[PDB]
């Protein structure tokens, strides 16, 4: 039995997980945050160590032996939902170095996959490398971006402590990293379909990427 799969890669603040939702609410798929997994390891060694420091042993041993659950986009860490943390700025401030490590890509991997196993319909996943790692064989593999001054000032609008310059100098940080890193770089592939979102409402966003999902599922369907 066929199971639909919709890739949304792209950098920081591009809308991808608003957007994914709307998408899965209009298709009646279901929808992971693949973010949300790093987020809680993150959270995770900020709580138990203070300093991340992912490469020592210690904190190595401690992620390895972490037990990760997803149910819905919360996260549980040992059975404890820790998902009113994950945007907190010190995970903002740290995931990258999280994120990098090859032995954290490999647990957050095994977790999305099965997540993605069990849907009986559809999903939309969203993150950095879903479309050239997650789900290379996903039906339609989407790259939502937009300038990074766009991303920022709509990050901006949301409240917070940051101002807009230190907003837009931590996403375009954070892009770089995400696009240089060594393991599963954010990059878009010729496979993907790159949709610049500036001059876009959310709901726009969400209903092309639903028109480019029906293009490609009468196309396969009948080729
Ligand atoms: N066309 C759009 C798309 C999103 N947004 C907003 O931009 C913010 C970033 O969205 P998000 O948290 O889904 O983005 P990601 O970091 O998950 O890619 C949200 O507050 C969206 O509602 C917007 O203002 N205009
Ligand atoms: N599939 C993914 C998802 C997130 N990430 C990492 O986790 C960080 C936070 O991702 P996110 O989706 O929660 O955040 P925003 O897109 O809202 O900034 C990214 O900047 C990457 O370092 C990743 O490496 N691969």
């Amino acid at each position: 039995m066929k199971t639909y799969k919709i890739a949304v890669d792209g950098p920081a603040a591009s809308g991808k997980s608003s957007t994914s939702d709307l998408v899965a609410r209009k298709l009646g798929f279901s929808h992971l945050i693949s973010g949300n997994l790093y987020r809680a390891v993150t959270y995770g060694l900020v709580r138990r160590f203070g300093e991340v420091r992912p490469g020592d042993e210690e904190q190595k041993r401690f992620v390895l032996e972490l037990s990760i659950e997803v149910r819905n986009n919360r996260v549980f860490l040992d059975g404890e939902d820790v998902s009113e943390s994950l945007r907190k700025e010190v995970v903002d401030r740290h995931v990258v170095s999280v994120a990098r490590e090859k032995y954290i890509r490999e647990k957050v991997f095994t977790i999305q996959r099965s997540v993605i196993d069990l849907e009986k319909r559809g999903i939309v996943v969203d993150g950095r490398d879903i479309a050239t790692r997650i789900m290379p064989n996903a039906d339609l593999k989407v790259f939502l971006t937009a300038s990074p001054e766009t991303r920022a000032r709509r990050r901006y609008m949301e409240g917070g402590s940051e101002s807009y310059e230190e907003l837009l100098e931590s996403i375009k940080k954070r892009d770089h990293n995400d696009r240089t890193r060594e393991h599963d770089p954010l990059v878009a592939t010729c496979d993907s379909i790159v949709i610049e979102n500036d001059s876009m409402t959310l709901e726009e966003t969400a209903d092309e990427i639903i028109r480019l999902f029906r293009r490609v599922e009468s196309f396969n369907a009948g080729h």
